[PDB]
C-alpha cells in the first residue's frame, strides 16, 4: 500500500483506463474522488468501493462542475494530494480529408473542449489543494501526443497540445507542484468519438515490439509511481512513453528479436 | 531566383514575419496571396507588389474564407504549391493562476481558433490544390511548441499542438504534399494578445547563445528552404528549432563561449 | 517489497547511485549481483548485505569479466531478471577548447570504453539469461544524455550515444526483455574524472524546478519501477527525465511558481 | 550561387553524400578542401573542380592529419567559413546477438573512431579558424541518430552521441559557432563496413512516406542552407530531419495518402 492516506481526484474515472486507476490507487490505500458525467457508471463505482470513493457527476468543460469536484473531495478527504485529469475522446481516427466541412468547427471544439480544455480546467480548479498538499499532476496523454497515426487531424493535435501543458505548468507550478505526463497505449475500453461527426488487440500486435496489446490494469504503474512522493521527487515535466514500444518499432517489423529463443538455443 | 513560378499562399502575411515572408518569397520570384483580416494592411501590401501579390480580406477562422483565399490564388496564379499558415495570437504569457476563472472558456477558444482550428482550416481549404502541384506547407510554431516560458498555458499548448498537424499530416498527405513545421523565435512584430483577456531584444539577449535577437528578415530563410522541391525533396514531418539556441542555452549562461577570442587569441 | 525473489545485476554498484539502488533493490527483496573495480568497496557491501549481495571484482570495460559477474550471478542466485548497467567516469566538464591535443585520443577512448562499450559488454554477456527471464535493462544515463552543460563534448557525447542503445536495444530485443533509460540528475556521489586528463547542490538549486538537489535514495524509485513487471509491462524504448526538471526550467528562473503561496493566500 | 567566396572543409568528401556536397558546394561558389583517405578518388575529384577544390590525403581519426587539412585549407583559401565532418562508416545493421565475443572490443573502437572521435577532431582542429570567421559546422548524421533499425547497437549508438555533439558545441561555441545537425536518410554510395568484422531503394520505398528513396544530390540542399548566415542565422542546435519520414510514417504503410488522387478526383 504505497499510497495509505493519500487523496486522489480522477476525471473520467467511471470507465476504461480511468476505472482501473480508481481500482489501483484503493488497492495503494488511497481516497478517490472521481468526476464523470455518467451518473450510472459512477453508481457503479460507488457500490463497488463504498467509501474510499466519492463520485461527482458533472462536465469537465464545466469550470464550476471541476471546482465542485475540487471543494468535495477537499471536503471529504481532507486534501487533494494526487490531480490525474484524464477524460477525454476519440476522433475515430478520421483524416484530414474525410472531415466534413460543415461539421469541422463543432468537431474541433468538442474534441479540443474535452481533451485539452478540460485538462487546463482541473489544474484550476485543484490549484489551491495542490500548491497546500505539494501534489501533483499527471495527466492521460497516449501514443497520439507523440506520433501519428494514433488518431486524425484533430485528436494527435490535441493529445500533442497536453505535452505542452505538461512542460509549461511544470515550470510554472514548481517548486510546488510536480507535473507529469503518460503516453499510454491502446486499450480495449469503451472510449467514444465525437458526436458532431456521428481487433484493436489483434491489429495491433503485429507493430507493437512487446507483440500484444496490455491487459488495462497493466497501464495502473506509471501512475502510482508519479503519485509516489518518496520515488518521484526528481521527476517533473516528465513524459513517459508507455504505450508497448511503439516509438521504437523496426521498419519492417515491430520487434526485431522474435527468433531469439532459437538464436541463443533456449527451451 | 529560388522560386520562380512558383504560387504561394500566406495566412497573416499583411504584418510581423508574415509580411517578411511575402517580402522574401516576391524577392525569390514566387506569386504571393495572403489570407489577412486586415484591409488597410493588405492595401499597403498591394500598393508595395502590384500584382506579385493578391490580397484576400478574410478570418483564418472561416473555413468559408479560407476557401475563398485559395480558389483565388488559384484562379489569379493558377495553382498553389506552398502554403504557409502562420497567423496567430499571443497570450501575453498569463500564468495558468493569472488567468481570470471567468473568462478561461473564451480566452481558450480565441486562442485555439486562431493559432490551430486556422491552421487545420488553411490546410482543408488547399489540399485539392496542394496535391495537384506536390506541393507543400510550411507551419509558423515558434519555441512556445517546443520549450515553456515561451508564453503562458494557453498559447504553450495550443502551439505544441501545431507539433502534432505536422507529423499527422506528413503522414496523412504524403507522398503528395510535404509538411513541416519552423520553430522561429522573438520577433519585434505587432503580435497582439487575446480580446477576452483584454525589451523583448534586451532581455532575451542574455538567453540566447546566438547574443541577438535576429531582425525579422533572418527567418525567412528556412521557408524559402522547404518550398524549394530541389532541396527539400527528403523533408517531410521535420520540425527546425530556429530561434536562436534558446533550447542549447546554458544552465547559467546564455553561450557558453562568450571568451573564445581571448581564449584562442585572436583579435 | 515489490521485488522478492528478483535477482538482479548492477554494474558500478560499489559506490553513488549504484550503491544507493543495491540498497533499495535488497530492501525490495531482491537478490542483487555486483560487478565493481573496487575490491574494498564491494568488500563493505558484503558486510552490509550478507548473502543478498555478491560482489564481483571486475573492470565493465572487460567483455570477460563482464561474462564472469553474468554466471556467477545465475550460479548463485538461479537467474538475472533486471540488468543495469550504471558504471561511468565524468569529463569534468571540458570543454572542447581546454581538451589537450596530446591526449585527446587517449581521455576519448577511457571516456568512451567505460561508459558507452562498458553498457554493451554487459547487455552481451547476459543476454542469454534476460531472454530466458523475459528479464529488463534499465541504463542509467544522465541529464548529459538529452541538454547540454552537463559535461563537455566527451561525457556528452556518451551519454547520448546511450540514448541511442535504448532505442536499437528494445527493438532488437523484442519480445523478450524490455529496455529503458533514466535521465538522472546530479548526485553527491564520488564520481571521478579520466585519469588521462589528469556545492554541486548550491549551483544548481537556482537551476532546477524542484529547488533542490535531490538525495542519491531518492533517485531509486524509477529503477524498480522499470524492474516491476507488473508496473512496467508497456514499457520499452522509454526514456524518463529525472533530474529535478532540468528540461523545464525557464529562461530568467528555474521555477516559475516560488510566489504561489503569496499568490494563493496560503500559509 | 548563395556561397560566393566562401571556404568550406569537408571530411570524407571524396565519395558518396560527401563527394555530392562538394559538387554542390562548388556550383554555389565556394572553394572546398576535402580530407579523405582514398588517395585515388581525391585524384579524380581535383581532375573535375581543378583549383576550387583542395586535395588532403589523411585519416580522420589523426588529429594531426585534421590540422594538415585546417592549415592548408587556411593557407590556400584564407578562411574556414563551413565545417562539415561527414566521414564515416556502417555497421552493416550487425544486431547485438550477431556480434562476436572476439572482435566486440575492436569493431567498438573502428565504429566509435571514425565516426564519433573524426568529428570531434575535425572541429578541435578546425576551432581558431571557425571562430575567426563566424563560421558554422554541419554534422552529417543520418536516421540512424533518431530511430532504431538503421544500424546496429554500434552505428546506432555512434551516430546518436554525434546528436549530443550538436547541442553541447552549438552551447560552447556560441556565439561565435553555429552548430547544426542534418539527419539524412538512405543514399547508393559506397558505405563500407568495420574491417574488424570483415535493394536499399526497393526495400525502403513501402516504408518511407515520400514514396521512394531519394538521389544523393537531394541532400545536398539543407547542408547549403545551413552554410548560408543570411538565411540561418537563428539556426543553432537544430536537428533536421531529412531521411524521407521515416519518424511520421504510419503503422500499416509508410504513406497514408497514397489513394489521395482519387479521392479527390484529381487527374
Ligand atoms: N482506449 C484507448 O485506446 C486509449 C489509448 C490511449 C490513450 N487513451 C486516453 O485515455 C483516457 C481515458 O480514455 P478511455 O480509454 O479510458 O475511455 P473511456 O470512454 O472508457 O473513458 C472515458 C471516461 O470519461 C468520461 N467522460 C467523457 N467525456 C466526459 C466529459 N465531457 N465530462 C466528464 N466525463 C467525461 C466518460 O463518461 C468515461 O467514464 C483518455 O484521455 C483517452 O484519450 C485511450
Ligand atoms: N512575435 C513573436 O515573438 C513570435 C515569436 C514566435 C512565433 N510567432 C508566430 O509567428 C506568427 C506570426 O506572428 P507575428 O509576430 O508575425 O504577428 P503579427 O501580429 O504582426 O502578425 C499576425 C498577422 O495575422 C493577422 N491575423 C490575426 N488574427 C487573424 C485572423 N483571425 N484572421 C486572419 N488574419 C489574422 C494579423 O492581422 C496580422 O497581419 C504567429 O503564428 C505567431 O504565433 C511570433
Ligand atoms: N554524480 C552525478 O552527478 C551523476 C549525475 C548523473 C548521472 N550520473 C551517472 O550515474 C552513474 C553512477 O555514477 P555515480 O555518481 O554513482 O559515481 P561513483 O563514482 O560514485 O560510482 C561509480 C562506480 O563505478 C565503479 N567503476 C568505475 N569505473 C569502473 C570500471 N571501469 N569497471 C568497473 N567498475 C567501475 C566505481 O568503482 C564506482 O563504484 C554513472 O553512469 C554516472 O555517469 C552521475
Ligand atoms: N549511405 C547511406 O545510406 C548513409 C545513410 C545515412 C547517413 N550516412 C552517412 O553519410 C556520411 C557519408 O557516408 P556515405 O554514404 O557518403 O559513404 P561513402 O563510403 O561513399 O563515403 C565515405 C567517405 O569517407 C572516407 N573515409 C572513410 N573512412 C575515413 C577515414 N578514416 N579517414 C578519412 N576519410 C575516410 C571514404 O574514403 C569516403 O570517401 C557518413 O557519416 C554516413 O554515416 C550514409
Amino acid at each position: 500500500m504505497k499510497l495509505k492516506g493519500e487523496a486522489v481526484l480522477i476525471t473520467g474515472g467511471a470507465s476504461g483506463l480511468g476505472r482501473a486507476l480508481v481500482d489501483r490507487f484503493v488497492a495503494e490505500g488511497a481516497k478517490v474522488a472521481v468526476l464523470d458525467k455518467s451518473a450510472e457508471r459512477l453508481a457503479e463505482l460507488e457500490t463497488d468501493h463504498g467509501d474510499n470513493v466519492l463520485g461527482i457527476v458533472g462536465d469537465v468543460r464545466s469550470l464550476e462542475d471541476q471546482k465542485q469536484a475540487a471543494s468535495r473531495c477537499v471536503a471529504r478527504f481532507g486534501k487533494i494530494d494526487t490531480l490525474i485529469p484524464n477524460a477525454g475522446i476519440w476522433d475515430y481516427s478520421t483524416a484530414l480529408v474525410d472531415l466534413p466541412e460543415e461539421s469541422l468547427d463543432a468537431a474541433f471544439d468538442e474534441v479540443f473542449h474535452i481533451n485539452v480544455k478540460g485538462y487546463i480546467h482541473a489544474v484550476k480548479a485543484c490549484l489551491p489543494a495542490l500548491v497546500a498538499s505539494r501534489g501533483n499532476v499527471i495527466f492521460t496523454i497516449s501514443n497520439a501526443g507523440f506520433y501519428p497515426n494514433g488518431g486524425g487531424p484533430l485528436y494527435t493535435a490535441a493529445k500533442h497540445a497536453i505535452v505542452g501543458l505538461v512542460r509549461e505548468l511544470a515550470f510554472e507550478l514548481a517548486p510546488y507542484v510536480r507535473v507529469n505526463g503518460v503516453g499510454s497505449g491502446g486499450i480495449n475500453s469503451d472510449l467514444r468519438g465525437p458526436s458532431s461527426l456521428g481487433p484493436l488487440a489483434d491489429m495491433l500486435k503485429s507493430v507493437l515490439p512487446i507483440g500484444r496489446m496490455p491487459e488495462v490494469e497493466e497501464y495502473t504503474g506509471a501512475y502510482v509511481f508519479f503519485a509516489t512522493r518518496g520515488d518521484a521527487a526528481p521527476a517533473t515535466g516528465a513524459l513517459l512513453n508507455y504505450d508497448g514500444g511503439l516509438g521504437v518499432r523496426g521498419f519492417f517489423s515491430g520487434a526485431g528479436g522474435n527468433d531469439l529463443l532459437e538464436q541463443l538455443n533456449i527451451h
